[PDB]
């Protein structure tokens, strides 16, 4: 039956492969070295990158600090669609109640998210635009209360759950598990979710078995690290209730809005 | 071969000392609950007359909810104690540095208290006084605000982390599995820590295939409960800080407090 498993994990790494634009590898290979993006690691040449290369999610349509975390919900969203599509190659998923893949999604795209994020961090800051820039760690930290503190915690987490060495292949699976959860809020119909999710954690288990025979137990500390995702989408959603609560310079096109 | 030797010797271990640490098993609280039996009923509270009667009946300040969360709090530091003694035999502990040992038991205790505690729950109600007792879901929830919801989501909890249906065998690894996590804030020698939780987690494994070999992944779907557990715990803190400013003239126990501080 092993050989279903392996079927499975392929089809997973050629989908993830034609979804997201920026692979783990690719943005390792820029991180380390091995090529070059345009550094932004203060203001001056956070304009300079603004000016030269033309990050679409800083472009124009106001504080730093502001249209800083602006960008990142504008790219979040767009990293939606490409998680959304992803989920539709997924064997079951689109057989699946209407509104429970709706759920699945909706709930399911901040970890994924923030996952995929890790990829494209290391220790010292966050690739951007697709891998033509690169926004320093601390240049994050260096902005006004509160959003000095808002990209600090992804960091975090990205560099322990960086300390796992997953690769691509290990990912396409791990994020296909975590859209499979059967306890999201309003599932309809659990069972088929779960059953599907059941068949994601076999195939899970023996890629990594297979991908890293020698790292003892990473099955099990793949699993733990839901606990740091959930704690980080918790964390975020409370900052941008107390932005919206406090600051009062947020606003866009009320269109912009309503889409982002 | 071999190695599964060792990590059958292991759980061996640990089940044997977790039947020596904890009274009340739930092998024990099952029996008294599915009441199939004359020896083992539990009186039964369910209201104020009947909590009354309890006091008389059962053998364990003059206000009302006070006294069971007074009560609750009681118990909660006799389990601390409990799983303190439990953790001591989980081998490698009590050779940690000893920061570590305090560190590791800070943040583990509420997580194995909640885990067990669904032991003695069902989606009606939970098993006190050492058994004796059973105080309905439906009561604690007649509490006036905030108490009113101290234990609902426990209860939420328990039913579905029974529906695992783990018995006691399985229980001791996943409690050691919960001391043992190199994640815990302010940890000052993670790799040892890392190191036992690895075994553990190989002998967690293996249990479960081998005593639960129906159940596709139960092992990974444990693994995602202690989410639910983190979660728990999240909420009860705030629930207690509530508390703290309401209630001015309840006394919180100073083991409870020290465990919560700056958590
Ligand atoms: C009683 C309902 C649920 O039980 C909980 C619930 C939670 C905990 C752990 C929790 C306790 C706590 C309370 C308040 C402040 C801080 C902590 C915790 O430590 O987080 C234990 C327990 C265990 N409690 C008991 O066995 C228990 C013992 C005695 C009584 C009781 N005694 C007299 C009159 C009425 N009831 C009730 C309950």
């Amino acid at each position: 039956e092993s050989a279903d498993l392996r079927a499975l994990a392929k089809h997973l790494y050629d989908s993830y492969i034609k979804s997201f634009p920026l692979t783990k590898a690719k943005a390792r290979a820029i991180l380390t070295g091995k090529t070059s993006p345009f550094v932004i690691y203060d203001m001056n040449s956070l304009m300079m990158g603004e000016d030269k290369i033309k990050f679409k999610h800083i472009t124009p349509l106001k504080e730093v600090a502001i249209r800083i975390f602006q960008g990142c919900q504008f790219r979040s969203v767009e990293a939606v669609q490409e998680i959304t599509e992803y989920a539709k190659s997924i064997p079951g998923f689109v057989n699946l109640d209407l509104n429970d893949q709706v759920t699945l999604l909706k709930y399911g795209v901040h970890e994924i998210i923030y996952t995929m994020l890790a990829s494209l961090m290391n220790k010292d800051g966050v690739l951007i635009s697709e891998g033509q820039g690169f926004m320093t760690r601390e240049f994050l930290k260096s902005l006004r209360k509160p959003f000095g503190d808002f990209m600090e915690p992804k960091f975090e987490f990205a560099v322990k759950f960086n300390a796992l060495e997953l690769d691509d292949s290990d990912l396409a699976i791990f994020i296909a598990v975590i859209i499979l959860s059967g306890d999201r809020p309003g599932l309809l119909n659990v069972k088929p979710i779960e059953d599907i999710q059941d068949n994601l954690l076999q195939a899970l288990e023996l890629q990594l078995k297979l991908n890293h025979p020698e790292s003892s137990q990473l099955f099990a500390k793949l699993l733990q690290k839901m606990t740091d995702l959930r704690q980080i989408v918790t964390e975020h959603v409370q900052l941008l209730q107390v932005i919206k609560k406090t600051e009062t310079d947020m606003s866009l096109h009320p269109l912009l809005q309503e889409i982002y």
